[PDB]
């Protein structure tokens, strides 16, 4: 076996507690190199004579070139040292420890997970495991209060193609009036884009962190919204913009007027005085040159004290969590203290970070509960939309990521198909709804928290920003209700099938020629297998189905068809059809 591909480290996503007494442990190896992987472990202070415990780690998945093995060590001492025993195809075995590789269990060395602190067991709010979030862009969602409307608001119609500087008058009142809608679709929580006072369309450049923007509403209406959504079983997640403030943020105004005599000069990153927001800048902003968003010095104890208060205030109104704008650009220090705070006020308040890339460092348990899954989005784009990759690559990309973070995180990752910063998935698919549905069908059944982008459920389309911020189509006759009901059913299934929300994922079948991929979600003895035939022609397939998880399954989308004979299941699939098999337990 190629030792150069064997991997594990006693921390991160390869060693982590799922409770105060059990250690989840993972190991990597060249695919097909190791057939059996066992872990020999014992207390860190246990005697050399004492016998070791045994833990058999089956394959939890496999990627483009590696096999991932996963074990669960019962560490009653809450301390543990351990070694790996690896065996190959033709029977060769070898030991793996911190010291290195060896045929002797001694020279292999032993890995060490010092202690397991209860305070360090990664915990996600129970409700987040089985929620289905619906992202709302207020300014472009619903106009329920016309006098809210800001100047230059444009006609609200289907054939409306937004402008970077466009306004449509949608406000919080609009969201309250549409709650009836959301309950029907079945959303569990709403994620609102920034809604505090801001002169912009997106409101990402905050004027007042403590004020609903007038065109969006007022404190009363907000309390009103929270209350009304809650009694409807819908949670509240607001956009927390702590990386940067608006050029109108009171303290920046101070800097813009009193120069160095301002007590707030130290709340931003400024090169040369006086401040010049002309076309260039003498202060650090969001992207490159973006004047309305001077970066905020979150490292400043004072700036931090302020933003937490901003958080306290709004949290006093009953909201349920935060999506953190450009979170990866604010110090972990701030965020670690942040989790400390938020959780202190509400254990179930949800913490969501916005990192469009490997956020493994924030998903260790001390900072975030999840992040919007950048990759899920990409893997789904390449497989369903563009076709840049085949079924087997899908499984690879799909699996490789899962092994990226600790189970607690992956369980809640916000798997979106799109957001306000990208093209809409329908057009992402070249308008092919067929392909589209398969992706939402999958999105709605895979490991993580589904995030519907407002309007997607009605067949709304649009290019990337700002075309993806089109006013929600509210006229039923121009709505894709055919698709709307599709969502209700998939959404419902998620709430009815425990495995789909609290289960693990193991790949079931992957055929590159068929470009057909399937997986199985499991919780206890309940097994739900999802079959995805990504081809414009229908082909039948035979999946390996060992007669122990069942020989009878029901297509929760249509109806029964248990063809398990002599260990396998022959399935004929319609084009771009997906099947969801419930093992009946
Ligand atoms: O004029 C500036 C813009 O300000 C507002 O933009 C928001 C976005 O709507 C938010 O979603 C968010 O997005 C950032 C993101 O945080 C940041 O990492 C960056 O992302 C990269 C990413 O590293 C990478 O995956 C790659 O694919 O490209 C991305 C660039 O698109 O950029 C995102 C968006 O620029 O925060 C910003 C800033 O608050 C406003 O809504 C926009 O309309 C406006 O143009």
């Amino acid at each position: 076996m190629l030792l150069e591909a064997i991997f594990h480290e006693a921390k991160g996503s390869y060693a982590y507690p799922i409770s105060e007494t059990q250690l989840r442990v993972r190991l990597r190896a060249k695919k097909g190199d190791v057939v059996r992987c066992e872990v020999l472990y014992a207390d860190r202070y246990a005697s050399p004579e004492e016998e070791l415990a045994h833990a058999l780690a089956g394959k939890a998945g496999s990627d483009e070139r590696f096999d991932y093995f996963e074990a669960l060590l019962e560490c009653s001492t809450k301390r543990v040292k351990y070694v790996f025993l690896l065996t190959g195809p033709q029977g060769e075995a070898v030991y793996f420890g911190e010291t290195g590789f060896s045929a002797e269990r001694s020279k292999a060395g032993v890995f060490q997970y010092a202690y397991i602190h209860r305070s360090e067991v990664f915990t996600t709010p129970e409700w987040a495991k089985e929620a289905v979030i619906y992202q709302i862009f207020p300014e472009r969602f619903a106009n329920g209060d016309p006098s809210n409307d800001p100047p230059g608001t444009e006609q609200w119609a289907k054939d409306a193609r937004p402008r970077h500087d466009s306004f449509y008058g949608g406000d919080l009142k609009g969201v309250i009036d549409r709650l009836p809608y959301l309950e029907e679709l079945g959303v569990t929580a709403l994620y609102f884009t920034p809604i505090f006072a801001s002169p912009s369309h997106h409101k990402y450049d905050t004027a007042d962190y403590l004020a609903i923007d007038p065109q969006f509403g007022d404190l009363p209406t907000f309390r009103r919204l929270v209350d009304e959504a809650h009694r409807r079983g819908i949670k509240i997640i607001l956009d927390a913009v702590f990386n940067h403030a608006g050029d109108q943020f009171f303290a920046f105004r101070d800097v813009l007027q009193k120069g160095e005599q301002s007590r707030y000069k130290d709340w931003f990153f400024i090169e040369d005085f006086p401040v010049s927001k002309t076309s260039r800048t003498n202060y650090e902003t969001f992207a490159v040159q973006v004047p309305a968003m001077p970066k905020l010095r979150t490292e400043n104890p004072e700036v931090k004290e302020y933003l937490f208060d901003v958080a306290r205030f709004w949290m006093e109104q009953g909201i349920d969590g935060w999506r953190l704008n450009v979170a990866n650009e604010v110090d972990h220090a701030f965020w670690r203290e942040f989790r400390r705070l938020v959780k202190s006020l509400n254990p179930d308040a949800l913490i969501v970070g916005e990192i469009w890339h490997d956020a493994s460092g924030w998903l260790m348990g001390d900072q975030f509960d999840s992040v919007m899954n950048y990759l899920f989005r990409e893997s789904v784009i390449r497989f369903f939309a563009t076709g840049e990759i085949h079924a087997e690559r899908f499984d690879a990309e799909l699996t490789r990521a899962r092994m990226l973070y600790p189970e607690q995180a992956a369980q809640g990752l916000w798997n979106l198909l799109d957001s306000h910063d990208t093209e809409r998935f329908l057009t992402s698919c070249g308008g092919n709804e067929a392909k589209f549905r398969l992706a939402v069908l999958f999105q709605m059944t895979y490991l993580g928290t589904p995030l519907i982008y407002y309007g997607d459920e009605i067949g709304m389309a649009g290019a990337t920003d700002p075309d993806c911020r089109r006013p929600m189509i509210w006229e039923e006759k121009e709505q894709n209700r055919g698709l709307f009901e599709f969502y209700k059913e998939l959404i419902r299934l998620r709430h009815r099938l425990a495995s789909l929300t609290r289960g693990n994922v193991r790949s079931w079948h992957a055929d590159k020629q068929a470009n057909l991929y399937a997986f199985v979600r499991t919780v206890q003895d309940q097994h739900v297998g999802v079959v995805l035939n990504n081809r414009g022609e229908k082909q039948t397939v035979l999946l390996q189905v060992p007669e122990s998880g069942g020989k009878t399954w029901l297509d929760c989308l249509t109806g029964e068809e248990v063809h398990g004979k002599q260990g396998q299941l022959k399935l004929t699939l319609r084009p771009y059809q997906g099947m969801i098999l419930w093992n009946g337990r």
